[PDB]
Order: structure tokens, then sequence, then C-alpha cells
């Protein structure tokens, strides 16, 4: 078995086009620009009237301070995440205010599928080897089942739909550690709650790792929106994020 | 490996208590009655002038026919589902207007988990034994890894954590076919969409058989809300449920 | 001219049916029994070694304490709220994890529509008078508009269509304070977040007054789920509700 | 009364950034490009075997025909909308898969608020005048209530609170036609749904106009995504937008 490392790639974000017949500007671009525009539209306060918050960064900080998170919802970011385990995405997709598109084992052949090594095993050659040996055996069963199910279903003339009927049964044997790939789209508020929830000590370590990497890259895009999240290291080497 | 048959059990539904100061009654109770009530509340239409919508099934079929699906959201039904695979719940949970509570592999020991047999191999002792032996191996490996991770994490003084730390990693080798158990709650509208999506000929046969089973149980609770669905057989012996709506 | 008092009628709640072959019982039924079952199903733990959590209330307490809110979603309550203003419902409906069925001004005559007096002027009869009379003027204008519209639209031979087309323009003049009526269904979690946002001090007094009323009826049927909330009186003399959770 | 015309301005769309270690490219950018990527990521179908769907538009059209709407959810558009009534936005916020930031009446000066003329009376000077004169009246009655309400709360030292507390009761008398302004964000799936519901013959003409205008600006951004909707005209001379899906 080959192993797959976590890669999170930002592929989409908000293009803000400010409306001309409104008399306002701000030190920000894109999603953070839009969020300010939306909170200000709420009071038609286009003149920067509380000079404390006359910066995008200061305005956004204030919204987070008062708990008016709905304005955060206007801006969105998409990621393409590879090297994520099946079991990890099984936890991820419980978060219902995201949109998702995911590699499907019903359509995509998995005989060369890679595995994602749990973080608890990353530093142990014996454990990793046990895992990959077990994954190799599962892929061989998957190919043995695929071929026999294809024979069994030979009288289905749509070859495509046959393949699928076979594949979806044969994937029965693939382990949780099998690598998946997924596009995840979330608005700032959806992202904040996901990080709050999955970057805590309580969360499984794989999804914690993902959450923290998301925070890292989201903080690059909307520094003010995510500034209250604090990346600490724990007694056991792993990272957590908290507000 | 022991195998697990799908079992869907209705564990909750709506209990409707008509407000007694609304000059209204109908030939039904529960979810179905709430739905007629909510619809009539939109138009304050308590007296029932049209005989075609004078009964509860008549009113509901009209609600469906005219697309007023919002009113269907007030009534719900809960199910406890067992003998469902992990891969199948992994499709189920993509539906975002349901509420879910699920057996966690982080908390529940899986040394002796049952396997769920893909419907396409249910009737074939050979394929089943290939899957069951591969699962037996995967659990054996699971157990090996667990003892080792518990050793590896022995310096974690909270034994509850420790086992959690071990289990959540050991489970890496557990297969898609591993049984899970889940409680799923949806309002009627959520269920209709679930049936439409996952009871079609394009869905995996496992989720599809779940869809059809929930449908048939929901149809017993609320015949008028689900009646537009027709269960129908395929070239290959499997079923679909579809609606012209 | 006729003023509307807040009235809130519990019209629906959860009916629970424990599945037979699961060795667990509890000192509860309905919603709060469902929620315990949901939570236990996660750990497949049906026993009661701990007197803290050996009852429904203590178990529900604990689920709330650790913040496993998901389990609260399985159980629902529906109210029929009459005597709430249009502007108020316009705030209510921003809560997106509720389901709604509302009296439409497009279909229901508003000739004799009642108004809801803002609570910040309930006592001062002077201000009341300036409201009631401003509304009578708006009702008169709506009836004038409706008549002219119906007559303008006389060649729409479909009489229900004419009326709809006429009322939906005529209602332009009806004030914010006009009564509406509305069924609202939320799961225990939705309610908890509503009560928590709209029963605070920072919330408008009319919606606050709805929240606390919802709270007290939710406590009558699911006490442990909502026990952590406390109604206190503010400097104003108006009630608010809070919990440190 | 000033009378505001509907105005819809596209203030946000999606910026797409192809990931360079994926062997794929397409004849498009932004939203439409993200959606294809999301669809192809599902099957890892990066090379493009079929010529019929080898273009961005051919691919998107095929996503719609097959009903895979999940994938439309990755891209969104935000609008700032003015010249929309309160009655209209009160219909609009029934849509729960949208994000809203609306001008508040508890906080913003309604002393000289503009009014929106219902489309049903737009072309009749007699009816418009009735509306705008009822409006003028109403804004007169609102001052009476405001200035007198601040006075009943002289005892409260917090000024900006005191103002808020007086408006919140004073807007009771403001009418449904009163202009509001709102930022509305949704993904392509959510837009399609709004258009299907509110561009229909059954919807109020004011929201219908809004929906057709949004349809127009969305169709420019992402033509393949909105191509199934045709705008036709009913016998009464009002527009509808319908799709066969
Ligand atoms: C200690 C702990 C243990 C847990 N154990 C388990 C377990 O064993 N098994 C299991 O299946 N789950 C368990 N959960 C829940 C699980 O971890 C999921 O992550 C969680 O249910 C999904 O995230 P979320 O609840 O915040 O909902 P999300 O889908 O992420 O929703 C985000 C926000 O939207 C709102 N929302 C979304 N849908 C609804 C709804 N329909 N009704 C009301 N509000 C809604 C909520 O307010 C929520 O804050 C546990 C949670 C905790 C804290
Ligand atoms: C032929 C086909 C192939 C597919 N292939 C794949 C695939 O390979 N990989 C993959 O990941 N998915 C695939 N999908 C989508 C997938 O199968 C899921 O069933 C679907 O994503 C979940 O159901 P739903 O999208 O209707 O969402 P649900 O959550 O069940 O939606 C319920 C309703 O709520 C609304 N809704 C919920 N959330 C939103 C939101 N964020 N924005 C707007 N509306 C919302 C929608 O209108 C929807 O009808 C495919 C779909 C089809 C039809
Ligand atoms: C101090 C303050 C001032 C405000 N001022 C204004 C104003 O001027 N104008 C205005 O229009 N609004 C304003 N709001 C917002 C408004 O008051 C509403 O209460 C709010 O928009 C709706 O309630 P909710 O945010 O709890 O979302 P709800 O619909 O009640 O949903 C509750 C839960 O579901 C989640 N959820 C639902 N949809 C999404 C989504 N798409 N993305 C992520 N999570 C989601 C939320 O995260 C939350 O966890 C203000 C709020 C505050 C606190
Ligand atoms: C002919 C007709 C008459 C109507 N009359 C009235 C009336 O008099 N009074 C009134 O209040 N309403 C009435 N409605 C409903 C109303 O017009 C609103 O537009 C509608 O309630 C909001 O749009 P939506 O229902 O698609 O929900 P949206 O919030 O737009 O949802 C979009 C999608 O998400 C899904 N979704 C969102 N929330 C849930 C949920 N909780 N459960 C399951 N799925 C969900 C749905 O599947 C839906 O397809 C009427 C509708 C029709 C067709």
């Amino acid at each position: 078995a080959e192993t797959a490392p976590l890669r999170v790639q930002l592929i989409a974000k908000t293009d803000f086009l400010a409306p001309p017949d409104v008399p306002w500007t701000t030190d920000a671009d894109g999603g953070p620009a839009l969020v300010e525009f939306a909170g200000r539209a709420c009071y038609q306060s286009w003149s920067k009237p509380n000079p404390k918050t006359a910066t995008n960064a200061g305005y956004l900080r204030h919204i987070i301070d008062v708990g008016h998170f709905s304005v955060l919802e206007h801006a969105s970011v998409s990621f393409y995440i590879t090297g994520i385990s099946r079991s990890c995405t099984h936890e991820l997709i419980r978060h219902r205010h995201f949109s998702y598109s995911q590699l499907s084992q019903r359509y995509v052949p998995e005989k060369d599928s890679r595995v994602v090594v749990p973080p608890g095993m990353e530093d142990d050659a014996d454990l990793r080897h046990i895992l990959t040996e077990a994954a190799d055996a599962a892929r061989a069963t998957y190919s043995e089942l695929l071929a026999k199910l294809e024979a069994k279903f030979a009288d289905q003339p749509n070859a495509i739909l046959r393949r699928k009927q076979a594949r979806q049964a044969a994937r029965a044997v693939l382990p949780n550690a099998t690598e998946t790939r997924i596009v995840v789209t979330g608005n700032y508020r959806a992202w904040r709650h996901f990080i709050a929830m999955r970057a805590s000590e309580h969360a499984d370590v794989e999804i914690r790792r993902l959450a923290i990497e998301c925070l890292r890259q989201l903080a690059a895009v909307a520094p003010a929106v995510f500034a209250d999240f604090e990346v600490t290291t724990l007694a056991d080497g792993t990272e957590v994020a908290t507000s």
C-alpha cells in the first residue's frame, strides 16, 4: 500500500464588487470587504461613524465581539482536500452547513487506492506496516470480488452500470483508512464552528489536524475573522485550536 | 463473522393535540392531522367549503399536488436502524435535514462487530464467505493494533481516554461492511426527498433498500403524504420507488 | 380597534416507542425518553451504574453539560401562536432551523384585523389610542384599495385569483402591528437557541415575551431539557431568561 | 412619500483557483469552473473522455439533466437589493438556504422612509396617490409616537438604548410598503430554488419581479447553470420564469 499525506488546497474564495451608488470604501478586499458591507448595510452606516472601527480589521473584530455571526455567512471558501481518510470524512460530513463533493467508491476504481495513516501511528514503523499489509490484503479481496461480481452480473448489457453494480458491492472490503478526496465549501461562520468543534482536545486527531490546517489557510484569507483562534500544542505533541 | 440483517424500527412520531378553540376537526390524528391544521392556518380555512378537500387524505393529496411542501415539515418520524453498513450510513448522512445519532467506533469496542452483506452478494454463499473471511482478518488485525496502541499510549493516565485514543486508530483497518447503528429523525418533507434521491435506480442498492423500507413504514403512518410513491421492480430483481412529483 | 393578546398553544409533541429487543427502560416517555435513547445508542450503553445519570433527568442534564446538543434534535414541539405582530414574526422567521406555516395576507381578509400593542406602551392609554386610530385609518385605506382593485381586476374571471391579486396589493398599507398567526415547529435544540437569543435583554420585548412563554411551555413537557434556563426580572420589570450554557 | 424602484446589484461572486497538481483545464473561470471541478472530482474524471461534455457548458448542462445539484452549491452570488418592500422581504426570508443582512427598523431612521408601490397599482395615479398619502399619514403618526415615546423613557439614562426602545415600539404603525434594503447571498442551487418558487404564476408579483431580475443577473454570470429557465408571459401581462426541472 502507498500512503497519502494530508493536502488542503484552497480553490475558491469571494470576489467582492462594491456597489457604485453607495459612498463607502474600506482597507480590505474580497470576503472580508463583503462582510463589512453587509454589517454596514444593516445600519446604512456608510460614513465610518465610530472611528474605533473605521478599519475592515477593526469592524470585523467588533462583529465577532457582539456575536452577530450571520454577517460572516456572506463570504465563502472552498478547499480540495486529498490524503483524508474515509473515516475522517465520515466525521466531517456531519457538519451540515457545508457543501461537499466527494470521490465515490461506486464509480472510482480503488485497487491502487492509497491509505491514510492515523496520526497515532505515524511515528511507528511496526504499526504502519501492520496497517499497509492489512490494506494490501483488502485491495486484493476487492479485486477478487470485483472480478467475480462482474462475471455474476454479465447479463447486464450496460457495461458501465454492471461495473458500478460490481464495484459498489466489492468496496464492502475497503478499510476506513482508505484515502478519499473531497471538495468542501463553507462560509466563515460554518468554518468557525467546524474549527471550534473539531480542533478541540476532544476531537479525533486526524480531523483535528485537518481543522487546524483549515484554520491556518483561512486565517491567511480573513485574518480578522479567525484571529481569536489560538493554536496551542498539547502534552502529547498534537495541536489544538481554541477561542 | 456474524452477519447483520437490515432492521428499521419506528421509535417516534408526532402526537397532535388540536387546539379546542379552533372551530375545526378532521378524520385523522398525529402527523397527518398537524399537517392539515398548519395548512388551514395559512388561510384561516376552518370550515372546509370544498368537499374534495373535506377529508384529511383529500386535503393532504391537494397539499402535495399543489407543491405546498412546507406544511409537511411540522410532522416527524424517528427510526432506529441496525444492520446498516458504514458505507451506507456514509451516504445517508449526506442528507442535511435529518438529525442523526450514531454508534461511534471511538467509543464502542469493535472486536466482534457484525458485517453487513451487500445486497448484490446476499444470495451467494461464496461471495459472502470471501467478505466474511476478509472481515475476520480485519478484526483480528484491529485487535492486534488495539493492544499495541494501548501499550503505546499507556502513559496516558486516563484509561477512558487511552482506549479512545487506541480505538479511533485501530479502527483504520475496519471495513466498509462493518455494521453500525443509527437513530435517524426527519420531518415528512425530509423523508420524501430522501426517498426520491435514494430509492431511484441510480442509488446503491443498500441505501435504496433502506429508502424503500422507510417509505413503507412512513406510508403506514401517513398514507396520503407518501401515496404518490410507487414501488416498482427492475430487470435485475431489485426495486425502485419513484414519484411523478 | 380590536387588540390582540399573546396566546401560545402547544399543538404537537413527540410520541416515543422504545424498540422491544433493546434492554433499557427509563423514568420518562415522549421526547425526553427519545433523547436519552438517542444518546445511549451512540455508546450502545443501556445500563445504569451511575446514580447521577440513572434517571432521564440526570442523563439529560449530563448530555447538556458536556454539550452533545445533536441528541436534542430528535424531539420536537409545535406551537400555534396567535396575537403576535407582523414585525415580530419578521424577526422570528430569520431563525432558519424552524418550520413555519403563517396566516397569509394574500389569502385572508384583513378588514377586521386586530393589532398587537407593543409592550413598551401597553399601559399608557394615550399612546394606545394613537395606535388604534392610526390602524383604523390603515384598515380603512386597505378596504378602499381592495374595493378599487377588485373592480379594476373584474375581467379576471377566476374569483379566487381576483381576490388574491387585489388583497396582495391592498395589504401594502397595513401596519407592522397587524396581528398574524403562525404554527412553529422546532426540535429541542432549535428552541434552546431561540430561547437563548431572543429571551436575552438585547432582544426586542415582544419577541422576548414570546420566547419566555415558549420556554415555560417547553418546561411543562420536557423539564430536564430546559431546566438550566431561569426566568429573572430586569430593572425594567420585564422578564428575561438565561442559562450559562 | 418618495417611491423607490426595485434595484438589484451584483456585489459578490466566486473566485476560482484551479489546483495546479490536477491534470485538468476548462473553457471558463469563476463559479462555473468551480462547479465542473467539483463534479469531476467525484469521479476523478480529469481527462475528458466524452466530447459532448468536454466544454464547461456541456458539462454543466449534463449536471443539471442528471439532477446532481449538490455540485452547484460550491459557487455563490451576493446581491444588494433596494426598493423592495417589507412585505416582500418578509416573503424572501422564508428561504432558509440564503444568508441575509437586512436594514433594521430598531436602529435606522424611518422618519422619511420611501415606499414601494405594489406592481398591481404601479400604473394607476389614483391608487398610487392613495398609498402614498396613507404612507405620509403613517410617517406623521410615527413621529407623534417616536417623540412621545422618548419622553416616556426620560427616566432611562442610556441614550442610544432609549432611542432604540422608542423606535422598536414606534415602527408598529409603519406599513408593509415601507422600503427596506438587504444583502442576500446564496449558492447556485439555492438561487435555482428561489426562482422556481417565486417566479411562478402562484407567487406575489413583487417577489416575482425580484426573482426574474435575479434570474437575469445570475444567467449572465453562469448561463449554463440557469439556461433551463425561460421567461414567458401570462395572459394578464405579468412575467413568470419556469423550468422543466
Ligand atoms: C461530547 C460529544 C459526543 C458526541 N458523540 C456522538 C456520538 O457518539 N455519535 C454521534 O452520532 N454524534 C455524536 N456527537 C455529535 C457529533 O460529534 C457531530 O459533530 C455533531 O452532531 C455535528 O456538529 P453539530 O452538532 O455542531 O451540527 P452542524 O451540522 O455542524 O451544525 C452547525 C450549527 O447549525 C445548527 N443546526 C444544524 N442542523 C440543525 C438541526 N436540524 N436542528 C437545530 N440546529 C441545527 C446547530 O445550531 C449547529 O450549531 C457528539 C458531540 C459531542 C460534543
Ligand atoms: C447522478 C448523481 C450523482 C451524484 N454523484 C455524487 C458523487 O459522486 N459525490 C458526491 O459527493 N455527491 C454526488 N451526488 C450528490 C449526492 O448523491 C447526495 O445525495 C446529495 O449530495 C445529498 O442529497 P441532496 O444534495 O439533495 O442534499 P440534502 O441535504 O438531502 O438536501 C435536502 C434539500 O435541502 C436543500 N439543501 C440542503 N443544503 C443546501 C445548501 N447548502 N444549499 C442549497 N440547498 C440546500 C436542497 O434543496 C435539498 O433538496 C450525486 C447526485 C446525483 C443525482
Ligand atoms: C447584536 C446583533 C445585531 C444584529 N443586527 C442585525 C441587523 O442589523 N440586520 C440583520 O439582518 N440581522 C442582524 N442580526 C442577525 C439577526 O439578529 C438574527 O438573529 C440572525 O441573523 C438569525 O439567527 P441565527 O444567526 O442564530 O441563525 P439561525 O437561523 O437561528 O440558525 C441557528 C444555528 O444554525 C446555524 N446556521 C444556520 N444557517 C447557517 C448558515 N448558512 N451558515 C452557517 N451556520 C448557519 C448558525 O450557525 C447557528 O449555529 C444581528 C445579530 C446580533 C447578535
Ligand atoms: C401554493 C403554495 C401556497 C403556500 N402558502 C403558504 C402560506 O399561506 N403560508 C406560509 O407560511 N407558507 C406558504 N407556502 C410556503 C411558502 O410560500 C414559502 O416559500 C416556503 O415555505 C419557503 O420556501 P421552501 O418551502 O421551499 O423552503 P426553503 O427554505 O426555500 O428550502 C429550500 C429547500 O431546502 C429544504 N428545506 C429547508 N428547510 C427544510 C426543513 N426544515 N425540512 C426539510 N427540508 C427543508 C427543502 O427541501 C427545500 O426544497 C406556500 C407554498 C405554496 C407552493
